[PDB]
């Protein structure tokens, strides 16, 4: 689940009418462009007092009311505009944008297609329709509609920028360098003319925008929330100045749209219950309804308090609830992601408000005080990228729930088909008892099942695509068929009950060569990165690159570019996206993971390391380009971090060419995923608590936020 693509409202210039009403409407349009929203509203309402049946003024007013979050009142005016003027295409397109924001995709499509039916040359409606295709996952149709819009209106920043991100999703790098310069130039122009930047904050990390531009895009996006809360005219809240009402406990509120089957929960679902109740009182504020999964069950049971704000959709009232609960530190787990209701933070119901874990960037906004990070991810020298003060965790700010979700991957055994650690692999909770039932098993620690009757039967189950067999009373599962056996084991909601078998043959990977993997969404790849990967493959004779169809339509673009850099097609192998458990388990088949420098694996980096797979990374400047080095520093593998592209290629080549070195580094990862802090949620929670108390003490003594960066 991605964010919703932004749309373009069309301001209608009034002509041919009474001078007074036309002038009021047109000047109102200008005041709206300048960010004088209230004054715009006053002017459209004067225009309507002068000429009650003024279709343009109804539609333009509705467009500013939509900006203010007054969606139902906006719809009322759009409909009045269309009643007065049934072929008013601007009003249908604008109404479309309002319906989209209300999550009525069908209504939005009905409005945009009506607009286009009225006026086929209406660029903005084509662009808005494009945004629906983009959000549906129909990239080729989104690209087509954005191209139509740009053909009709060649200077069209929202269309251009949303097109660029469509192209990024499918690794279309046609005219890439010129495209990157153009995005920078658009953003420069919009920041100068004080118009909302067409690059979304979350996407800004992918383009060679300056840090100040990235921060400024973030800020301007935060400012949208201000326009929505300003109409509530709510006074500042009075905050606790001590812990007396909470009996000496710090009240921490975790606000997320992701308490359910979402990557954020896959990272931090154990944290609420690990909080120490003698000093901390945990409130979890869900922005989404209960999705039925055990992720939601666990957080509901373990948190001291759970509060469903999806049932309190008015932001003023939701913020009042947070304030009534007495929260000292309110934690924004969303940032600029779908489901966020950053208006809640803009209302400042708590005295300390911190960004944490869910969003890999700055809010840019005055209403957030701190970003929870660490010295590797966010060295003080690069503080300019963030509006918040830095608040350092002692190792990495990243965490994962892999030890609780995937304990079956803490140990493995192999079958010696013919000794490799990653060709044919077994994992399971009863694996030890299964192996004790085979009298001929030998220990390397990694148990090895020799080629014997039992091993042949296992390999036969895999070769034939059978679901499972029973040997010696133990169920032995095909790793491709987990969802047919237990759907909750496949999603990570429960620990699998069978012994699962995972093989290179299941994914068409070679038995006698090095497998380099990357399991991120393809948008994280750029031309430099694929050239680096080709250089590595070229230096490691029969090695392959294992990527995902994420999405499948990017595959022929990656293959063509790879061919142009001298790789044959057979050197890159694509697999489908898998269920969570399979995705983590099958990383055990790779030799090495090659991290994406543009935007690293985050969740995906923790996934690969839980399998014992060394990851090679090159940290950049942005928070999103530095997370994997931070994970690796915490893990205790500094030799896997490159300072430049030559070193990343050399590290990866050496891992694929010196097999003793490979085994040594693999063994470090395998061991340190348990012995290091990286996956230790109890330790993590204890250090987060100390950080929270540093925040609180500083506030309680009467200070504004400061960087909390002391080694
Ligand atoms: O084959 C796959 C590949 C990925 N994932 C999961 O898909 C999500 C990818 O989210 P995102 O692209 O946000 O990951 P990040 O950017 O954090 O690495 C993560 O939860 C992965 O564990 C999956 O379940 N199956």
């Amino acid at each position: 689940e991605t964010h919703e693509t932004g749309t373009t409202n069309t301001a209608t210039t009034a002509t041919g009418g009474g001078t007074h009403a036309d002038s009021l409407n047109n000047l109102a349009n200008i005041k709206r462009e300048q960010g004088n929203i209230e004054e715009a509203v006053r002017l459209y309402r004067k225009a309507l007092e002068v000429f009650p049946e003024f279709a343009a003024a109804h539609s333009n007013l509705a467009s500013v009311l939509q900006q203010q979050g007054k969606l139902q009142e906006a719809l009322m005016h759009y409909k009045e505009a269309i009643r007065i003027s049934p072929t008013f295409a601007d009003a249908y397109s604008n109404m479309g944008n309002t319906l989209k924001e209300m999550q009525d995709v069908q209504g939005a499509l009905q409005c945009y297609t009506r607009a286009i039916q009225i006026n086929p040359a209406f660029a903005d409606a084509h662009s808005n329709l494009a945004s629906i295709h983009k959000d549906s996952g129909n990239i080729p149709e989104a690209i087509a509609s954005y191209r139509t819009a740009l053909k009709l209106k060649p200077d069209f920043p929202d269309a251009y920028c949303n097109l660029a991100h469509c192209l990024q999703i499918v690794c279309d790098w046609t005219d890439y360098d010129e495209r990157m310069k153009k995005l920078v130039s658009i953003v420069a122009d919009q920041l100068e003319k004080n118009r909302l930047p067409s690059v979304h904050p979350h996407h800004s990390m992918l383009y060679p925008l300056s840090h100040g531009f990235r921060k400024a895009i973030a800020e301007r996006h935060g400012n949208l929330c201000l326009d929505k809360i300003n109409v509530l005219h709510k006074p500042p809240y009075e905050h606790p100045k001590d812990l007396k009402l909470s009996d000496g406990r710090l009240r921490v509120g975790y606000v997320s749209s992701d308490f359910g089957n979402h990557p954020t929960s896959h990272l931090m679902q154990s944290i609420p219950g690990m909080h120490n109740p003698d000093k901390f009182e945990v409130f979890c504020y869900a922005l989404s309804p209960d999705d039925g999964t055990n992720f939601r069950v666990k957080v509901m049971a373990e948190a001291n308090h759970f509060i469903d704000l999806s049932q309190i959709p008015c932001n003023g009232k939701a913020a009042d609830r947070i304030h009534q609960d007495g929260i000292h530190i309110l934690v924004n787990m969303n940032g600029y992601t779908k489901g966020a209701r950053n208006e809640l933070f803009a209302l400042r119901p708590a005295p300390i408000q911190a960004m944490w874990l869910g969003y890999p960037g700055t809010s840019g906004a005055l209403f957030m005080d701190y970003i929870i990070t660490d010295q590797e991810t966010s060295p003080a020298e690069v503080a300019e990228q963030y509006s918040e003060k830095l608040a350092y965790m002692p190792h990495t700010f990243f965490i994962g729930d892999h030890a609780n979700m995937f304990p079956h991957l803490k140990k493995k055994a192999v079958i010696d088909f013919k000794i490799y650690d990653n060709r044919i692999v077994l994992n399971g909770i009863d694996l030890k008892a299964f192996l004790d039932s085979l009298p001929d098993v030998k220990i390397v620690n990694m148990p090895v099942i020799p080629m014997n009757t039992i091993a042949e039967a296992v390999i036969e189950m895999i070769n034939r695509g059978q679901i499972q067999i029973t040997i010696n009373g133990f169920s032995i599962s095909n790793g491709l068929a987990t969802t047919q056996i237990n759907n909750k084991a496949a999603t990570g909601e429960e620990v699998p009950r069978t012994i699962i078998v995972t093989t290179r043959s299941q994914y068409g990977l070679p038995e006698d060569a090095i497998v380099y993997c990357n399991f991120n969404q393809l948008y994280k790849i750029d031309p430099s990165t694929l050239q680096m990967w080709a250089n590595i493959l070229k230096r490691v004779p029969n090695s392959v690159l294992w990527l995902l169809r994420f999405p499948a339509v990017g595959e022929p673009n990656i293959q063509q570019y790879a061919q142009n850099m001298g790789l044959p097609q057979n050197r890159i192998i694509f697999s489908p996206v898998a269920p969570k458990e399979e995705h983590v388990r099958r990383g055990q088949l790779a030799d090495v993971c090659l991290d994406t420098p543009l935007c690293n694996g985050h969740t995906t980096g923790m996934d690969v390391l839980w399998a014992g797979t060394p990851m090679v990374t090159m940290p950049g400047e942005t928070l999103a380009s530095r997370v994997a080095a931070s994970q690796l520093t915490c893990l205790g593998c500094l030799e896997l971090i490159a300072k430049n592209r030559q070193e990343y290629e050399d590290i990866a080549v050496k891992l694929g060419t010196d097999l003793e070195y490979l085994k040594k580094v693999r063994g470090k990862v395998w061991k340190q995923r348990i012995s290091s802090p990286l996956f230790n949620t109890k330790q993590y929670t204890m250090e987060l608590e100390r950080l929270y108390l540093q925040m609180w003490e500083h506030y309680a003594a009467g200070n504004k936020p400061d960087h909390m960066i002391k080694p």
